[PDB]
């Protein structure tokens, strides 16, 4: 992705966009972490570098060229994949799309409405009512504004290590308007709806699954010589010629040409940041509708491409892998250079960063350990300093029953006497002993019993 064109936001009409969220909580003292808030504003005292600039970095411009031969037969292999799902190019129905169905949960009604709403202070509760599932206002809405809106740039308000926060390497998401997210949901519905009910080696996904279940499933699908990688600045990087790779999957699949025309929409897009508005060629737009499938279906793509390329004579046949958006995992029978792969990728615009075993590989930040006792199931497991980096810090301490619930959930898969140390700590300030914490052995029997029923 390259920007192309940025302007100050007056001289074409357009209002500007409107500290972090984040600040310590109780167990800021009582456990160590290095993160701190990203860099939000271009005055933070804590940058060594500027900010502007450093945000938009990771636009490092685009690839030109044409589908080649080891796109098409990546995308053919790909697609015949996916064509044993049997998804539905039908449109979602609109109160489907928006209130909620089975593989798809409703619109998201505390995030950004975007353009032009954001202008005129109409959030999307204004327009959308849960207890209500009324669509008359967004109907109206809908009709008056069209579609093919600005996208609004937010920076993403979260933890980043040192290095990132000095740097001012902060990430950016982009909201789509309103209008935008429901049509993309009318269109892609239900492809969603069958990649979040189907993680796995025939989506080449894991987009929407539920670690505690889904990592036994993983050695299963992934038998042979593991492939593991990810890439730095994935979204952005992604050139031209793999949202034309997208558009023909989506085609070979059943989608019409003006149905995915909303693949342009998200390849080359306008944007608004604050008193800015730029266009950008090429880059996945993170944060409109479907951008983490999507860019796990590219990486489907990617990766088969550069095993062709590289390896004359792969056999896709025998290749496995799965994808959330960059990252992924992956094997193949017989043992595969992935530092070729890499460099492959660089050629078409990437930066892709890969002995694999299963006791050193990690997908989704967690890695993976087979239960002592019952060797088929295995542990998701989040490193306790990851744990130990996100207890220190809240949004909102309103909420500190729930954030330190889900921390438990993570934290018993690293062992009883770490887990038994983690609660020893919570329980050390007042606040901890105010908590509902559940007992190791309580997660534990959930844990088993939960692959006993579906």
């Amino acid at each position: 992705g390259e920007i192309e064109f940025i302007e100050s936001s007056k001289d074409a009409g357009f209002p500007v966009i409107n500290k972090t969220k984040l600040e310590p909580s109780v167990f800021h003292q009582v456990f160590e972490g290095n993160k701190e808030p990203a860099v939000l504003r271009s005055g933070d005292p804590r940058l060594k570098a500027n900010f502007e600039e450093a945000i938009f970095s990771k636009y490092i411009g685009n690839v030109n060229t044409h589908v080649d031969e080891y796109m098409l037969e990546a995308v053919d292999h790909y697609a015949g994949q996916l064509a044993t799902l049997d998804i539905s190019t039908e449109p979602m129905k609109l109160e489907d799309a928006v209130y909620g169905t089975e593989g798809l949960e409703a619109l998201d009604l505390t995030t950004s409405a975007g353009y032009p709403y954001v202008a005129l202070g109409i959030k999307k509760r204004d327009i959308l009512s849960k207890k209500t599932k009324d669509l008359t206002k967004l109907k109206e809405c809908m009709d008056k504004y069209g579609l093919n809106l600005p996208m609004v740039t937010y920076v993403k308000d979260e933890l980043r290590s040192i290095e990132k926060v000095a740097k001012g390497k902060s990430r950016l998401i982009e909201a789509s308007s309103l209008n935008d997210s429901v049509a993309m949901r009318q269109t892609f519905g239900n492809l969603y709806k069958t990649f979040h009910l189907n993680p796995g080696v025939v989506t080449g996904s894991a987009v929407g699954c539920d670690p505690d279940l889904f990592w036994s499933k993983i050695p299963v699908m992934l038998d042979g010589h593991l492939i593991a990688f990810d890439y730095s600045g994935y979204d952005a990087s992604l050139s031209p010629v793999w949202f034309a790779c997208l558009k023909m999957i989506l085609e070979k699949l059943g989608y019409t040409h003006k149905e995915t025309n909303y693949i342009d929409y998200l390849c080359n897009s306008h944007h608004l940041y604050r008193d800015k508005h730029y266009f950008v060629r090429g880059g996945m737009p993170s944060g409109c509708s479907g951008t983490s499938i999507f860019n796990s279906m590219i990486n489907n793509i990617i990766i088969r491409t550069l095993m062709l390329k590289v390896y004359k004579g792969i056999d896709l046949d025998q290749f496995r892998m799965i994808a959330y958006g960059d990252d992924v995992i992956a094997s193949y029978p017989w043992p595969i250079d992935a530092s070729l792969l890499a460099e492959a990728g660089k050629g078409y615009g990437l930066i892709m960063t890969p002995e694999v075993t299963w006791t050193n590989v990690t997908f989704l930040k967690r890695y993976f350990r087979a239960d002592e006792q019952y060797p088929f199931l295995v542990h998701p497991v989040m490193p306790m300093k990851d744990i130990h980096e996100s207890i220190r810090w809240t949004k909102d301490p309103k909420n500190t029953q729930d954030h330190v619930r889900s921390l438990c959930l993570l934290a018993w898969h690293n062992g009883e006497h770490e887990y038994e140390e983690f609660i020893r700590k919570i329980r050390s300030v007042p606040v901890g002993r105010c908590l509902t914490l559940p007992a190791f052995s309580t997660l534990r029997r959930k844990w088993l019993d939960s692959f006993g029923s579906s």
